[PDB]
């Protein structure tokens, strides 16, 4: 079996953004990101924990897009979406996000686990394909 | 702060293959894994565990990357490197493996992390895409 160093240590060598979030009324806030999420958003930890995720999204709110998101952990069911979201410095990702509940022994807290992923080049080469197969 | 059980489900909840390995001689075996890397592999843990995992890359020897992995692990260096695999049923897949050196401040061993993306989608766009601009 594995230790709690070495499960950090997992968790930090992770390519993807892995974070936890704590429910907070209807709302979650970010308690742990990785550094990889860090480098995904371009702001640093300090910046991003003990607020909720979806200051990533922008100033626009899509179309409420985030419904699905919003179902599926009140529900208490995993999810995946890709969002647009936008990095410190404004320019925009697709960012492939899931969304996995956490069932607490410790305390009496509700905890979400979420995976993110820049999907933007997988995204414009679907494009780019889509365009080529048309010609 | 982040307690043990929560890391387990981050690790857990992963997308990517993570797995931990030791040195055994000139070779390494695996020691834990995770169920993305089952489901990556199409092997259940008990068939995985304890054995180098070289066998992923099949009959198909590389050579190449085997040599810069075997520099780096031995240098204690961080790696990554992307390689052909085979799952159980005989089927590739493109694996981008970042391999992580750590030392257990707990027994003062070095374990491995290793860390896997499939990423032959994205080869595969990459493929289609010249293919299409090569008419
Ligand atoms: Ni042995």
């Amino acid at each position: 079996m594995i230790n709690a160093q070495l499960l950090q240590s997992m968790v930090d060598a992770s390519n993807d953004g892995i974070v936890v979030a704590e429910k907070e009324g209807d709302d979650t806030i970010l308690i742990y990101v990785n550094a990889a999420f860090e480098y995904l958003t371009g702001y640093s930890r300090d910046e991003i924990l003990y607020q909720d995720c979806r200051f990533l999204q922008g100033d626009d709110a899509a179309s409420g897009a985030t419904a699905r998101i919003r179902k599926a952990m009140a529900e208490g069911r995993p999810c995946r979406e890709v969002l647009r979201n936008y990095r410190k410095d404004g320019s925009a990702f697709w960012n492939e996000l899931s969304i996995t509940p956490v069932k607490s022994d410790f305390d009496q807290r509700t905890y979400f686990i979420g995976i993110q992923k820049d999907v933007s080049r997988q995204v414009e080469l679907e494009r780019e394909l889509a365009e080529l197969r048309a010609r």
